[PDB]
């Protein structure tokens, strides 16, 4: 039978662990360097004669 | 009479001129590296037993 091989691995290094930062939708917001607000938006208008 | 003395000065250097960046309230918003949104706020609660 081909079976599921699992290698022997060492304890988790703290340096490896990023997951605590984005496990919840509010944190995925928190991770943004800046949020999208209405006053950031500029809308083009084409004026005809 | 003491009168209002005005010194002779040279033409404006472009490097001196910052005013075009914040003459309107929308620009003073634009100048922020990031805007204040509701989801940035964390409120402390003191729970009693």
């Amino acid at each position: 039978m081909h079976t599921a091989e699992f290698l022997e691995t060492e304890p988790t290094e703290i340096s490896s662990v990023l997951a605590g930062g984005y496990n919840h939708p509010l944190l995925r917001q928190w991770q943004s360097e800046r949020q999208l607000t209405k006053n950031m938006l500029i809308f083009p208008l084409f004026i005809s004669d």
